[PDB]
């Protein structure tokens, strides 16, 4: 098939490392299609530090005084 005898397995021992940055390449230009989609999945998850930002003022006034 070719002058030489191949090597398909002598790369996925260096291929790790390597293989990473595929990972992360091809998803470059996707990171721009699910930007939208980033924005759906902290609605639910950290989408509410105005609503603790005035429970942690309110709280470290009432836990100075520990009455537990």
């Amino acid at each position: 098939d070719q002058n030489h005898i191949e090597q398909p397995f002598y790369l996925m021992g260096r291929d790790k490392a390597l293989a990473v940055e595929q990972f992360i390449s091809r998803f470059n230009s996707g990171y721009i299609k699910a930007s939208q989609e980033l924005v759906s999945y902290t609605i639910k998850l950290s989408h509410d530090p105005i609503e603790y930002l005035l429970e942690q003022i309110q709280n470290l006034h009432r836990v100075t005084l520990a009455e537990g």
